[PDB]
């Protein structure tokens, strides 16, 4: 038993990594096959922050200015190309340490492993959620651009996410492979507020699933409630509406526990209402919305890769 | 920017995980040089698991009896020898992928990632912490006996735990890597107890830290203490005694932020007589204490692996 925020292993991700420099600004980049991906800003100076015009510097640009590493081996850059705001670096040699993999664009509420990176090379593996205002909550410092998210499935690495900025509130914000920003963000220095967010009402079901399953269940009462009745609740503390397809997808874990959806609604609608009174669920003194239903199943019934 | 319950790059230890089956016993075991370590009981049957005679069972046991797989790739067995609760399996073939590795004891109140294997293969990675009861609070489900713990100091991995059972609150128990378990367990299918638990005081105080070098500020209050008027509330509410060391210990924090150790813990005093009042310090609703002071430092420093 037990129920901890778990990350992929990130083994497969690692040997992936290098370091690619263009100038004095040095990031992440992801290396695989014979193409390395990392964020356009790397053409950039300090200075052309305010409002850059990429393809202008691009073009200013040849295969010899981006400086590729992979641990301590250069590597030869033989061509580029721009894909929205990624940068595309053609290099002579494939990596062998490629896995099977695919670029992905998740859906608000999923999650992923994050691998922070600086200098091509791994400080730290966690979870974090794409937010319905389409930034993650990370930790990311200077020099951690090009670092990617990602889910593996069996063997195949589905890379979601590279980090490129942070926001006022302390939350992140980023690209899918392809380049193309979640949520209304550019890759300018101007001045960006992430919007307003909600709690992921799937996700916060899904934990309290994963607690019954623990043997944590306090908070399980007799009542029962409707969408509707619930979603006046939730409505209140800013929880996105639940739907029927929601329901749904906690059928898996309404099963295993005998618990009917409708039935647990009532029971988060009491914690809502009634606070926590001080006692915790899972070691945690609130309600916790980052783990999907399909992490719960993973992590409660022992899934490897 | 952000602070997040961080893992080790688990691509070192990946490489280490093997699959070692006895009947029809599997779990997991650790390949390093040309030894496999894993838990003594892979021998036992589900039968003799309430008082097993282990030297009785390993004598009737020969080489070709123990089924390792690296993978897919089957080794082969040539000597087996039994040192405390862990097993050690000598096979033909050094591990290609043997990292620079340690055996270290943790003490109480350290930190250290776990990655979690089932049939062999890794499927996530998690942080947690030594508790004074010699218990963790991990995530481990039939199958995960032989994962381990581990740290990484530049590129060599210390190992310093093995699971080996639950325990009645659903937390862990095993032992370091020379089979000694932490604290008053056996491997045993008995009646055995946790004992009590403390909060670690030294790392909520590093937490207290790390939530102001990220702008989390609200805690910090116009009070000052001493370690022993301090204490005196730490011991009413199940908090570990704050030593001097432990002041030292918090010291290069206590620099970075110009806040000395001694008026943070008028902060931490305040917070645990008055609670929090609905407001929250990274993102959690209640005191963390499995950030070590190192582990601030490092996450908010960037040191890479
Ligand atoms: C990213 O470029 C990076 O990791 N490395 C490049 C680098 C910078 C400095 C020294 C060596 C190498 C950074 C990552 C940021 C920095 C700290 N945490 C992060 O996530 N991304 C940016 O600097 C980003 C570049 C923009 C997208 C093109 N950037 C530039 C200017 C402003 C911000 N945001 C900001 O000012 O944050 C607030 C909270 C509003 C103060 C920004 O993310
Ligand atoms: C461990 O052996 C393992 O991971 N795999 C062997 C295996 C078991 C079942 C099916 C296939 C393969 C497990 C790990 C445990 C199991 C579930 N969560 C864990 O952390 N360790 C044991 O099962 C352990 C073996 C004992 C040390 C020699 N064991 C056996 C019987 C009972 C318990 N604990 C228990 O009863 O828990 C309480 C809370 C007291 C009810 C036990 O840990
Ligand atoms: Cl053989």
């Amino acid at each position: 038993s037990g129920f901890r925020k778990m990350a992929f292993p990130s083994g497969k991700v690692e040997g992936c990594m290098v370091q690619v420099t263009c100038g004095t600004t040095t990031l992440n980049g992801l290396w695989l096959d014979d193409v390395v991906y990392c964020p356009r800003h790397v053409i950039c100076t300090s200075e052309d922050m305010l409002n850059p015009n990429y393809e202008d510097l691009l073009i200013r640009k040849s295969n010899h200015n981006f400086l590729v590493q992979a641990g301590n081996v250069q590597l030869r850059v033989i061509g580029h190309s721009m894909q929205n705001c990624v940068l595309k670096l053609k290099v002579d040699t494939a990596n062998p340490k490629t896995p099977k993999y695919k670029f992905v664009r998740i859906q608000p509420g999923q999650t992923f492993s994050v691998l922070a990176c600086y200098n091509g090379s791994p400080s730290g593996v966690y979870q974090c959620a794409m937010r319905h205002n389409f930034t993650i909550k990370g930790s990311f410092l200077n020099g951690s651009c090009g670092s990617v998210g990602f889910n593996i499935d069996y063997d195949c690495v589905s890379f979601c996410y590279m980090h490129h900025m942070e926001l006022p509130t302390g939350v992140h914000a980023g690209t899918d492979l392809e380049g193309n920003f979640y949520g209304p963000f550019v890759d300018r220095q101007t001045a960006q507020a992430a919007g307003t967010d909600t709690t992921i009402t799937v996700n916060v079901l899904a934990w309290l699933y994963a607690a019954v399953i623990n043997g944590d269940r306090w908070f399980l009462n007799r009542f029962t409630t409707t969408l509707n009745d619930f979603n006046l609740v939730a409505m209140k503390y800013n929880y996105e509406p639940l739907t029927q397809d929601h329901v749904d997808i906690l059928g898996p874990l309404s099963a295993q526990t005998g618990i009917a959806v409708l039935d647990m609604c009532a029971s988060l609608k009491e914690l809502l209402q009634n606070g926590m009174n001080g006692r915790t669920i899972l070691g945690s003194a609130l309600l916790e919305d980052e783990f999907t239903p399909f992490d719960v199943v993973r992590q409660c019934s022992g899934v490897t890769f």
